Parts: C-alpha cells; structure tokens; sequence
RNA sequence: CCGCCGCGUGGGACCGCGCAGCGGGCGCGGCGCGCCGCGGCAGCCCCGAGGAGAGCGGGCGGGGGCACCGGUACCGGCCG
C-alpha cells in the first residue's frame, strides 16, 4: 500500500538465493537519515530473528536513505477485567502496556541483551529513562543511538537515553 | 444552619474481592437455550521478595535416646 513495500519485497526475493511481513512504519529523526520499522506478526518473530543482522545490513546495503529496524506488532487492552452482566472476563498480562513497552525495548536491540535499566526523576526536566549495554559491543551500536530514542520515542511516548556500562 | 451508621448523583487515588474463552452465522425486536468456521483473536502463566517452605553438597557441635564398658577413690571383709 505504498512504494518502499515493493523495494522490500524485491529484496526479499533476492535475499533466499515462506515468510510475510504485516506492514512498514518510517520514523524521522533530527538528522537527514531517517528511520523505517518493519512489523513481523508474533508468531513469525523468532522466525526472522535468526539472521536479524545479516537481514537488516542487506537491506541496507540494498537500499539506503534510512535505518531498518524489526519489531514485532502485538495488542493492547485496557481493562484487568471485563463484565459481560454474567461471568468474568480476564485480561492476560502479556496484553499489559507495562509488558508490551519492555518487549519492544528489548525487541528494538535484539542482538544486545539489556543488563539495566534506570529512571530519573530531575528536579524540573521530565522523568527520563536511560538503560545500560555491555562494554563490548559499544561503538558497534554507537552510530545508532539517536535513531533509537526516536523510535522508542515514537512508538511508546517514553522518552529515553542511552549509555554503557 | 444544627437530632441521620438508611436514599440518589459524581470521583474512584487508598482500601480489599472477581474460579467458569472471545467474536460472528443459524435466530425472530432484545436476552436465553442450543446448532454451526476456525475462516476472524498475538486466544488463554507479571515476577521470582537481603518473606517462607522443600531439595543437593560440606563440614560443626559437653544436643537427645538405647546397649556396652574402663578408672582410681570412699566404705566393709579377709592373709601377713
């Protein structure tokens, strides 16, 4: 339903030599470079998350202009229990937004695995959030930090920050 | 204006309880009762308390019970 969906597909075609991707969202950042993300339905996430580095680089390579990022697209309901008039209706917790904000932090760095998580509380400025990445990988990620506080930015209004330790 | 543990509206932070799929067609104005696809849902478990309980390994101790057993010494008897 637009044209960057027919770029995408054409590379997938290339890449093999099953698979169905839901939609695409870009997101802008302060910089010319902009960022896309490509929504994998859940069941297919860890499908595509065995060759997620080798898929993002040649993507691209492929095509440049901006970032590609995967993540997956999952619900949200908004009531722990729903009244029919009669019985009980639970809401399960992996439909929380407390849950669903994490796994897209996580989902948005899949390689490097979170070791912390921090929440300022300043005196005036607003609360913000900054999590903590090993040492090593540092400026292996380090030209992708601002995309990625816009991203998580965009999709959970949570603002956030970025260090390593 | 002032003798209310009752009555109605609103808020719902704090306070404590909610085990028994959903959605659509049959199907009638609506609810039931059943019958039909899974063909529409991301179907259906926070976490694992420097709370508790269970488990494996290591040594620790005049901790408890039963049987068994040594040593002088007090006392009594006897030979010289």
């Amino acid at each position: 339903l637009s044209e960057l969906e027919k770029q995408v597909a054409g590379t997938l075609l290339k890449l093999e030599d099953t698979l169905y991707i839901s939609s695409v969202k870009e997101i802008a950042v302060d910089g010319d470079k902009k960022a896309a993300v490509v929504y994998v339905p859940y069941p297919m996430l860890q499908s595509f998350q065995k060759n997620s580095e080798a898929l993002i680089l040649k993507l691209e390579k492929n095509h440049s202009g901006h970032r590609f990022i995967i993540v997956a697209n999952r619900t949200i309901m908004k009531n722990a229990y729903v009244f029919t008039g009669k019985k009980s209706i639970r809401r399960p917790r992996s439909r929380t937004m407390t849950s669903v904000y994490n796994c897209i932090l996580d989902d948005i760095c899949y390689p490097i695995h979170v070791i912390g998580k921090r929440t300022l509380y300043p005196a005036g400025s607003n609360p913000r959030l900054q999590v903590v990445l090993p040492k090593a990988v540092y400026n292996e990620v380090s030209e992708r930090t601002k995309t990625y506080s816009a991203v998580y930015k965009a999709l959970t209004e949570r603002d956030t920050e970025f260090i390593f330790m």
